RNA sequence: AAUUUCUACUAAGUGUAGAUCGCAUCCAG
DNA sequence: CTGGATGCGTAAAGGACG
DNA sequence: CGTCCTTTATT
């Protein structure tokens, strides 16, 4: 018993292994004197350059095809769409009008003659030239005759286009999904607004656009849709609505603009129309430091447009007052908060000034009708603004000195910079070198990105009732000119960002269009490679085009030394295979097939469904089975042990067995002497293939990869990992000149970079240079396998791992959290939600040999963090980091993987599309999607390395514990043994209680603050505690609803802190601010004194020590020794919970600090959902919905404590 | 600071530890 | 640019060409 | 013929 262990052998996945190519001998001289690594170089270039040349034939073979087609369910289909109540059988149906939809225009394409000719030799050879017109462009085409096949892999990515699938890459799709479905929303909105386009204003589009040929109402009927199948239909389509320019240039106005009149100047809310996407095939960074220079001084010197546009936005704003307050607006949004602190100095008091309208008891129905009305409004004008701001402050006044303030914040960078605008200026190190360069550009282009997005605030995204055009006229003008620093911006950083080496290769072919194709021993002779291995070595051996043949003579050699020849017999798709052989020209003449069984074929008797026979597909078998035995060429291939035919279920239950004994490797002796001789004399190329594991210097434990690639060849490995076809090989020219490289030279001590090494310095005999891979040109040889190409185990993983959750009696939970003091926080829970384990993984422990040594990778973020600050905000500080976590992430998945294994463990996550990320925490939302990725992927196959590869575990029984990733939106609710979760009330909650603070302790006014002491139960002191207890039932407050128990007695025990920072006693300081007012609080219940009390800086110091009292998170930054959390409420046995009584301890049974407890509570979640998978059936377990509410979640931490 | 590649390294001396699905194509803001 | 999605990860029939 | 490039078959 073991939920792992039933988890081998599940479906099958394809890895590609990389690795260095090394040339062995003569190799790389014949290479060169051949000349073929430039043929190759220049091919791919060629290459790139054809596809779109064939593009632009495929392009106008599409609008051939989509102006001929006529589309027959359409107004019945879109009738039917329409239909806003449609009983399942409806439903049916319209996916079944849809359906023929797409297959009408997939038929359109495919019926052609002229389709079968865009795949195949003819598109180069003939069809092209034709087309084309210059004469270059078909010289280009006519390099590749008889080099056809290496175009397969382009002709199948635009065979996408021309399918009748629901598939992203499909025309029909396109046509019939997303435009089709936009179409009829647009008619929809277009019956609603028809009446205010104005009679003129029609006529107008009619000639100006459409050029008198339609009426604009034509684009609106549905059986019109056909029109708007092209791409210049749709172009049409798009600009009645975005309104078009002419011949001549005169403006005309679009439907979508006249509609924004109406509904502004009217202050209502019709709808506008969306534009039709584009058809799939209608129509870069920058490359030196000379160009990005150049760019940078011609796009922002002081006579570029842009510093035009910011000295006219100078004059508009000096001239603000001039303008009609009610006619200017800022946009609602993140702007809304900027510009509210900008003037007032407060965030939230324009939230309050509006608030003072709106806003006395919040059900948060009502709240949510509150909070959201809110978010609906579009903007605010000046105006509107000014009736908030308190009389003697002027709004438009302050806008303008902060404003003006950025543009001389400008032109002071501008003074700092000006020796980068001389004409004169030439460069004297590479950016990348050049700190001072690069700072001095990165200054400008932030400072001008401020004023630029600061600005940006007042459109208002208008839509906008009159609005002052004196005002935009200027302001528009000019800002559109000033958003062009955004691409400048970005390409810019990008660039100094990147790397100083490049991994720019190109595809090797060694004159074969279908080079390396596969490795069967049959088609050695046609792909060109094979594969040989002498001792530990492993190598890739090329046959040169004059030479085809040269390693089909060579014989055993018994005295010398032999290679290891590869002999590889694949069957590649019985399913495909069976058929092409069986039924050929060549074969079906040679075999009488019965006109049973060629009935059965052509009729499709055989594959299960409607037509579906079990007998005649039984007779097809046999027939299969008859002529593999008279066709040796397989027969004798594989020793074909087929199960008895009566036994099949359906044809895919004999393919299978074909297809997993059709696959065998093995190796033959070949001569060394003979082989080298081939090498030498040019006839054969030979590689090492090669990565560092293979070094005579190597000692300990291997890449995965490495490991992988070995078991391909091991006699333990029994299709487990099959070695795959279709390896490419490329050149990677050197990027970097030695002489350059960074050096430490030999001999010399060079210093160790972790504090937490012992040994302070290495010093080596020999040189060691960085990026020194990167100074040689390197073949680098991808080699793709297949992992579980035949799976046993099949069900569903989700489902699987459902049952035997339910079902397990002590399950475990591996709960991860991110936190502010720690990357990531870990707990181990049992099925009864005891702590086993806890603790940050802050820092790595690496493991070789029996010595560990560690490597804080907190210490290293701080670091980091550090000399971002020191260096303005680097840009590269900031990749440095990034690159940083990402890597982290991945020492990370090796502890999860740990984790999981030991404790046969399910794992808890934060869900990431519902939650809301702090901020606080280090490893932002982006990062963490990336490690989420990770994870799943690792899972796909979770093998241990240093497990031995045949048991469980191991890389040949990987556990699959996961479901292929698909998307960053699917990490949600489940997946295998990931369980993704809301991380609501997981941090600030009692974990001893299930205790959380529900109440507002906000001050707002003297009023608000008494019927708050009022709604308590009572308020006393209690002089045999030295406590001051606040009775409460929850059922008196608002926005309660959630908590389960209700009935909470708060206590002001221990201490807080308030946020500088100060400790907070909280006994006294109630006692303190008591009897600064003549309140006797030993007088039993105290709730009516406190009301009886007139001054408002009494309450207010009340509700502050009511907010600190429910703080249960205690934390100083800065002060990682200070993260306390610590409950107001007392558990079964009257004890607090503070949780420094536990951190404290080694093994602790309750969370160790604040982090701790996120996780803790989160691994809690899954035990909740492990709950309801106890409470169903099996059968309907599939059926359990997993997502824990916050009134399911309370009500399980509340109660689960005892 | 060496790498199929990436991060962290120097890990006892040309390397250590974990991770590592390639290639092509299309579509989105 | 980076996530979304597509598809290939093949031996053997078949043909052009000298 | 041979040899090299192209095309084929799909639960
Ligand atoms: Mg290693």
């Amino acid at each position: 018993m073991s939920k792992l262990e039933k988890f081998t052998n599940c479906y099958s996945l394809s890895k590609t292994l990389r690795f260095k190519a090394i040339p062995v001998g003569k190799t790389q001289e014949n290479i060169d004197n051949k000349r073929l690594l430039v043929e190759d170089e220049k091919r791919a270039e060629d290459y790139k350059g054809v596809k779109k040349l064939l593009d632009r034939y495929y392009l106008s073979f599409i609008n051939d095809v989509l102006h001929s087609i006529k589309l027959k369910n359409l107004n019945n289909y879109i009738s039917l769409f329409r239909k806003k109540t449609r009983t399942e059988k409806e439903n049916k149906e319209l996916e079944n009008l849809e359906i023929n939809l797409r297959k009408e225009i997939a038929k359109a394409f495919k019926g052609n003659e002229g389709y079968k000719s865009l795949f195949k030799k003819d598109i180069i050879e003939t069809i092209l030239p034709e087309f084309l017109d210059d004469k270059d462009e078909i010289a280009l085409v006519n390099s590749f005759n008889g080099f056809t096949t290496a175009f397969t892999g382009f002709f199948d990515n635009r065979e996408n286009m021309f399918s009748e699938e629901a598939k992203s890459t499909s025309i029909a799709f396109r046509c019939i999904n997303e435009n089709l479905t936009r179409y009829i929303s647009n008619m929809d909105i277009f019956e609603k607004v028809d009446a205010i386009f104005d009679k003129h204003e029609v006529q107008e589009i009619k000639e100006k656009i459409l050029n008198s040929d339609y009426d604009v109402e034509d684009f609106f009927e549905g059986e019109f849709f056909n029109f708007v199948l092209t791409q210049e239909g749709i172009d049409v389509y798009n600009a009645i609505i975005g309104g078009f320019v002419t011949e001549s240039g005169e403006k005309i106005k679009g439907l979508n603009e006249y509609i924004n009149l109406y509904n502004q100047k009217t202050k209502q809310k019709l709808p506008k129309f969306k534009p039709l996407y584009k058809q799939v095939l209608s129509d870069e960074g920058y490359t030196s430091d000379e160009e990005v220079l150049e760019v940078f001084r011609n796009t922002l010197n002081k006579n570029s447009e842009i510093f035009s546009s910011i000295k006219k936005l100078e004059k508009l704003f000096k001239n603000f007052d001039e303008y009609s307050s009610a006619g200017i607006f800022v946009k609602n949004g993140p702007a809304i908060s900027t510009i509210s602190k900008d003037i007032f100095g407060e965030w939230n008091v324009i939230r309050d000034k509006w608030n003072a309208e709106y806003d006395a008891v919040v059900t948060e129905k009502y709240e949510d009708d509150r909070r959201k009305s809110f978010k609906k409004i579009g903007s605010f004008s000046l105006e509107q603004l000014q009736e908030y701001a308190d009389a003697d402050l002027s709004v438009v006044e302050k806008l303008k000195e902060i404003i003006i303030q950025k543009v001389d914040e400008i032109y002071k960078v501008y003074g700092s910079s000006e020796k980068l605008f001389d004409a004169d200026f030439v460069l004297e190190k590479s950016l990348k070198k050049n700190d001072a360069v690069v700072a001095i550009m990165k200054d400008l282009l932030d400072s001008v990105k401020s004023f630029e997005n600061y600005i940006k605030a007042f459109f208002g995204e208008g839509k906008e009732t009159n609005r002052d055009e004196s005002f935009y006229g200027d302001f528009v003008l000019a800002y559109d000119i000033l958003l062009k620093v955004d691409h400048i911006y970005d390409a810019i950083r990008n660039y100094v960002t990147q790397k100083p080496y490049s991994k720019d290769k190109f595809k090797l072919y060694f004159q074969n269009p279908q080079f390396m194709g596969g490795w069967d021993k049959d088609k050695e002779t046609d792909y060109r490679a094979t594969i040989l291995r002498y001792g530990s070595k492993y190598y890739l051996a090329i046959m040169d085009k004059k030479y085809a043949k040269c390693l089909q003579k060579i014989d055993k050699d018994d005295v010398n030394g032999n290679y290891e020849k590869i002999n590889y017999k694949l069957l590649p798709g019985p399913n495909k295979m069976l058929p092409k052989v069986f039924f050929s020209k060549k074969w079906m003449a040679y075999y009488n097939p019965s006109e049973d069984i060629q009935k059965i074929y052509k009729n499709g008797t055989f594959k299960k469904g409607d037509m579906f026979n079990l007998n005649d597909c039984h007779k097809l078998i046999d027939f299969f089975k008859d002529s593999i035995s008279r066709y040796p060429k397989w027969s004798n291939a594989y020793d074909f042990n087929f199960s008895e035919t009566e036994k099949y279920k359906d044809i895919a239950g004999f393919y299978r067995e074909v297809e997993e004994q059709g696959y065998k490797v093995s190796f033959e002796s070949a001569s060394k002497k003979e082989v080298d001789k081939l090498v030498e004399e040019g006839k054969l190329y030979m590689f090492q293939i090669y990565n560092k594991d293979f070094s005579d210097k190597s000692h300990g434990t291997p890449n995965l990869h490495t490991m992988y690639f070995k078991l391909l060849f091991d006699e333990n490995n029994h299709g487990q990992i099959r070695l795959s076809g279709g390896a490419e090989l490329f050149m990677r020219r050197a990027s970097l000149k030695k002489e350059e490289l960074v050096v430490h030279p030999a001999n010399s001590p060079i210093a160790n970079k972790n504090p937490d090494n012992p040994k302070k310095t290495t010093t080596l005999s020999y040189d060691v240079y960085k990026d020194k891979r990167f100074s040689e040109d390197q073949y680098e040889l991808h080699i793709p396998i297949a992992i579980n190409k035949c799976p046993k185990n099949i069900f569903k993983i989700n489902t699987e791992v459902r049952v035997l959750l339910k079902h397990d009696d002590n399950p475990y939970v591996i709960g991860i959290d991110r936190g502010e003091r720690n990357l990531l926080y870990i707990v181990v829970v049992d099925g009864k939600g005891n702590i086993v384990e806890q603790y940050s993984l802050n820092e790595i422990i690496n493991n070789f040999n029996g010595i560990r040594i560690k490597t804080d990778y907190h210490s290293l973020l701080d670091k980091k963090e550090k000399e971002r600050f020191e260096a303005r905000q680097n840009w590269t500080s900031i990749e440095n980091i990034k690159e940083l976590k990402a890597g982290y992430i991945s020492q990370v998945v090796h502890k999860i993987c740990e984790l999981v294994e030991k404790y046969d463990a399910v794992i808890a996550l934060e869900d990431l599309n519902s939650g809301f990320k702090n901020s606080r925490v280090k490893v932002e939302k982006q990062v963490y999607q990336k490690f989420e990725k990770m994870l799943i992927d690792k899972l796909n196959y979770m093998v241990d390395k240093k497990s031995n590869p045949c048991a469980t575990g191991g890389a040949l029984k990987g556990y699959q514990i996961t479901n292929k990733f698909e998307s960053f939106k699917s990490m949600s609710t489940q997946n295998g043994f990931i369980f993704y979760i809301p991380a609501w009330l997981t941090s600030k909650i009692d974990p001893s209680t299930g205790f959380v603070n529900l109440l507002k302790t906000k001050y707002t006014s003297i009023a608000d603050s008494k019927k708050f002491i009022s709604s308590f139960d009572r308020i006393m002191y209690v002089p045999e505690e030295d406590l001051f207890e606040f009775a409460l039932d929850y059922k008196n407050f608002s926005r309660t609803d959630a908590d389960y128990i209700k009935k909470w007695k708060l206590y002001s025990y221990g201490n807080r802190i308030r946020i500088d920072w100060e400790e907070v006693c909280l006994t006294s300081a109630y006692k303190e601010l008591f009897n600064k007012y003549g309140i006797n609080y030993q007088q039993g219940d105290i709730r009516a004194l406190l009301c009886e009390q007139s001054d408002k800086a009494f309450y207010s110091s009340f509700m502050a020590l009511m907010s600190l009292m429910l703080q249960m998170r205690n934390s100083i930054t800065g002060r990682t020794d200070v993260d306390f959390l610590i409950s107001p409420v007392k558990n079964s046995d009257g004890i607090f919970y503070d949780s420094r009584n536990y951190e404290a301890q080694e093994n602790a049974i309750l969370p160790k600090n604040a982090d701790a407890n996120g996780a803790y509570n989160i691994a809690r979640k899954v035990l909740w959902a492990i709950g309801q998978f106890k409470k169903a059936e099996d059968e309907k377990l599939d059926k359990v919905k997993i997502a824990i509410s916050n009134k399911e979640w309370l009500e399980y931490a509340q109660t689960s404590v005892k």
